């Protein structure tokens, strides 16, 4: 039935309805240190979030998405290794149901606790729905999350789960700054992907940040609260809605430090 991350569903079984599964740029990775060449070329990132409207927070099964307005060049990305602008559309995060894992991507085999997806689609294709038919159509700029001291600016998403608790359910969330949830650095590694959820469209253009971000141990148990079904249905707990890595083929890795 509907793809999901159980034992019958899960990302094992993906390649039965979307065979892309099995593709030649697929995602996520682990991430080699010793192998990722630092590219001089590499422009630093440009991240323009001062406008950015937040508008919605919605739980989609699977996962939840805090959603922009993409109407106009409110919040973008541009630099590092994008051509052109690319208009922030979504945000959601990837967990686990324990500390020591969660994460999509893994740096030399180490999972993290959580890992946060801002998704950009590229301005010159009109709307997302033709981005993603596009080999550079999508950026998306991916986060880790340890869990340590607490993160202020992630308290209001904390606090807005409750009423999101099942499939389908959305509620407002307007005046939401992303910036709060970026790390102080930069840094970032960056390779040629795919969307880690159906349908897996190797669309994206890959930019991992180096820097993990924290968020304390009480923050990410409210994540752990949310529900894969919907009211009424038997309860399933949103945990470990990852896909674990997939293999790098003929792709290089590249890092924008030494
Ligand atoms: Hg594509
Ligand atoms: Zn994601």
């Amino acid at each position: 039935h509907h793809w999901g991350y159980g034992k019958h569903n899960g990302p094992e079984h993906w390649h039965k309805d979307f065979p892309i599964a099995k593709g030649e740029r697929q995602s996520p990775v682990d991430i080699d240190t010793h192998t990722a060449k630092y590219d001089p070329s590499l422009k630093p990132l440009s991240v323009s979030y001062d406008q950015a409207t937040s508008l919605r927070i919605l739980n989609n099964g699977h996962a939840f998405n805090v959603e922009f307005d993409d109407s106009q060049d409110k919040a973008v990305l541009k630099g590092g290794p994008l051509d052109g602008t690319y208009r922030l559309i979504q945000f959601h995060f990837h967990w686990g149901s324990l500390d020591g894992q969660g994460s999509e991507h893994t740096v030399d085999k180490k999972k993290y606790a959580a890992e946060l997806h801002l998704v950009h689609w590229n301005t010159k294709y009109g709307d997302v729905g033709k981005a993603v038919q596009q080999p550079d159509g999508l950026a998306v700029l991916g986060i880790f999350l340890k869990v340590g001291s607490a993160k202020p600016g992630l308290q209001k998403v904390v606090d807005v789960l409750d009423s999101i608790k099942t499939k389908g359910k959305s509620a407002d969330f307007t005046n939401f700054d992303p910036r709060g949830l970026l790390p102080e650095s930069l840094d970032y590694w960056t390779y040629p992907g795919s969307l880690t959820t159906p349908p897996l469209l190797e669309c994206v253009t890959w930019i991992v940040l180096k820097e993990p971000i924290s968020v304390s141990s009480e923050q990410v148990l409210k994540f752990r609260k949310l529900n894969f079904n919907g009211e009424g249905e038997p309860e399933e707990l949103m945990v470990d809605n990852w896909r674990p890595a997939q293999p790098l083929k003929n792709r290089q890795i590249k890092a924008s430090f030494k």
